[PDB]
């Protein structure tokens, strides 16, 4: 995946978030520190927060990442799209995990109620665990794909089943 | 302490540490001019070649941090393996592959023998991280069976813009 997608992937709370543009940052709601009153040097009063379940978007009143171009953010993707989930792991290792996307779904995972775009990993069978699958620390990692000549971001990693074969993308 | 630490840049491709003393690779990626590998003189290394599969056995522990893994001669037809690709970008690209018959195939003009497989990442990609490249040869094929990782061969060949890969196997 292009270097300019990896540069947008930012360590954040208990997981990750993603710079769509110089002013727009997306993440998974449950990774945000609940006590936090300041983000990237800006008070809450200077930030527009848009929350839909496990999808949160932050829009800043100043350019935080002026090195970036704005890219396309969509509300999930068509069934059958293959996405990459841009996961960072122990030691500057970069894991673009392949996933086949399916329907919008409501599920119960480890007792919690989860809603978003379902998908199934294309990394292996029985993918439970860090070598072929997701871990809790991956929440907030972006789902991206290439559409003709450009890249799209279409959500953030919210959950994975106990088996690890099914994942859920939170969507705008 | 990860499978991924066993995948090593070697020659014109990669290879895999099965145990502290045993390293496997694709025959065609091995240098043809060498006096040592991994700091050990070639005089002290046992080399076992079978077609596009090569196994090195060292005289001392090169990777004492590792346990020994199960190495088998390919896998049952229909097993879904992962090919553990490392890229010079720093990316790790595990790709699911449905394994088929042992066969001889003409993969871009060359006869190659080994276990055939079909990539499970779909039609092609518009340049997504979803297929192999020539630089990937020697990457291992692995799958989880009970509580054990099994390694059953190394990446030998692929059709350009196609679905078919060849896993070279022991013996
Ligand atoms: O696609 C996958 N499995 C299905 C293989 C298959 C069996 C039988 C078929 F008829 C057609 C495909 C997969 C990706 C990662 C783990 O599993």
């Amino acid at each position: 995946a292009p270097p300019t997608l990896w540069s947008r992937v930012t360590k954040f709370g208990s997981g990750w978030g993603f710079w769509v543009s110089p002013t727009v940052f997306i993440t998974t709601t449950h990774v945000i520190p609940t006590s936090a009153k300041e983000f990237f040097g800006e008070p809450l009063t200077s930030i527009a927060i848009h929350r839909a379940g496990e999808f949160t978007l932050f829009r800043f009143s100043k350019k935080i990442r002026p090195d970036l171009t704005g890219m396309i953010l969509e509300e999930g993707c068509p069934e059958g799209t293959v996405c990459s989930v841009l996961i960072k792991r122990d030691s500057g290792e970069l894991l673009p995990l392949a996933v086949r996307m399916g329907a919008i779904a409501s599920m119960r995972i480890q007792g919690r109620l989860v809603h978003g775009q379902s998908g199934m990993l294309l990394t292996g069978a029985n993918a439970k665990g860090m070598d072929l699958g997701t871990i809790p620390g991956d929440c907030g990692a972006p789902y991206v794909y290439k559409r003709a000549n450009d890249w799209v971001v279409c959500g953030v990693h919210a959950a994975a089943t106990k088996s690890g074969n099914t994942v859920v993308c939170a969507v705008q």
